[PDB]
């Protein structure tokens, strides 16, 4: 004999009235059990898209909260304008890669900030006069550090202009030599000490003119979105290695974002592959950099955030009651200044490792804190996360 409940149903029947009352009806399509925990301790019922008992009896009942994996779960043209969506209607243009380089080149129209300071250069003529003078620069970093000396002549030409190819690919990848170079290591050094001041990508583009299916020869690309490849990134072990930085938009205006304090980092060496935040702080440290965290990553990447947000220009019409965690990916120069690759419509919330798990539950939490809790106590705790724009 099994032991049967009797208040199951007066139980059952009492919560389902008090959360249709209270429009606290919820549903989810994906795995989200942090989710699911969170909102049924904050009072809500689910219904499907003891429990089972209470969804049978929400048969008739619209959700007042959609939570899902994909947008594509709800036809958000037909909720009613208080039901509750983790999505907008469309992603957004910056998550892509051809989007985010698109926007960022009218980033002029709404800031003053430059985007080649926190994004590599990217192309969809103009890329062949880079390329050329990347391969000047190149020659001068090299020479600073058999064909003819003349290679060195119309670098320096170049550069001081700003401010051929046969040989570059000779001396970059044949190993040439180039002639009466030991004359020009003060020329290359004072012209690349004037480029750093007014090149923020100089050292991260390295040498080798590796472009992204990567290739370094102008010739055979041009033949078949081209960005610059980050040939000289931050490396912790030797190997390299990016964060993964979290963001939640709730409106689109006034642009509202907040931003997650904290990130993890995704080695590509612990056997998990993966830092939390807190680690790699440490790790900075060891470097003796006690100020890139505070001063220029962090900063940095909730700069980009921004400017990728406020450059977008796909966006139309969208639910007041709807919003969206994104995730963004960064990789940082020598100089610790972080670098945006690409951003992402919701993030994996994958238990993957240790790091993840605690990570992404938290995440899931403290965005309830700002969509739900805020609007019944507006000096509410939201967590980790932090309000970043609000325009």
């Amino acid at each position: 004999g099994i032991a049967v409940n009797p208040d199951r149903l007066k139980h059952a029947k009492a919560l389902v009235e008090k959360a249709i009352k209270q429009k606290k009806i919820f549903a989810i399509h994906g795995p989200y059990p942090v989710i699911r925990s969170c909102l049924r301790s904050r009072g809500w019922v689910e219904k499907k898209f003891t429990c089972d008992l209470m969804s049978r009896l929400l048969r008739n009942e619209d959700p007042n909260f959609f939570w899902t994996t994909k947008r594509d779960a709800v036809d958000c043209r037909f909720l009613k304008k208080d039901q509750m969506l983790n999505h907008y209607a469309k992603a957004g243009s910056f998550t892509t890669k051809v989007g985010l380089c698109l926007n960022l080149r009218n980033l002029h129209w709404f800031d003053d900030a430059d985007p080649d300071s926190f994004f590599p250069r990217c192309y969809r003529q103009s890329f062949k006069e880079d390329f050329w003078h990347t391969a000047a620069r190149s020659i001068l970093k090299r020479v600073a550090n058999s064909v003819p000396v003349q290679i060195i002549l119309t670098a320096l030409e170049a550069c001081e202009r700003y401010l051929f190819l046969h040989g570059y690919y000779q001396v970059i990848h044949d190993g040439a030599t180039i002639e009466h170079s030991e004359y020009y290591v003060d020329q290359c050094s004072e012209v690349l000490h004037k480029l750093e001041a007014v090149n923020p990508q100089l050292d991260i583009e390295g040498g080798r003119n590796i472009w992204i299916i990567c290739m370094d020869r102008l010739e055979e690309i041009l033949k078949l979105v081209v960005q610059k490849y980050i040939e000289r990134p931050l490396l912790i072990f030797g190997t390299k290695f990016d964060v993964r930085q979290w963001f939640l938009v709730t409106d689109w205006n006034p642009l509202t974002i907040w931003f997650y304090k904290e990130c993890y980092v995704r080695f590509s060496v612990p056997t998990d592959n993966m830092w939390s935040s807190r680690q790699l702080q440490v790790h900075l440290h060891k470097l003796g950099a006690p100020h890139a965290w505070e001063a220029v990553i962090v900063p940095g990447m909730k700069a980009a955030i921004i400017h990728a947000m406020q450059s977008a220009q796909d966006i139309v019409e969208y639910r007041k009651s709807s919003f969206e965690l994104y995730g963004a990916d960064f990789m940082f120069g020598e100089n610790f200044h972080p670098w945006l690759i690409q951003i992402n419509a919701s993030p994996t919330m994958a238990a993957s490792t240790t790091v993840t798990s605690r990570l992404c539950a938290e995440v899931q939490e403290d965005t309830l804190r700002i969509v739900l809790d805020r609007k019944l106590d507006r000096n509410c705790d939201i967590g980790a996360f932090e309000l970043i724009y609000k325009q």
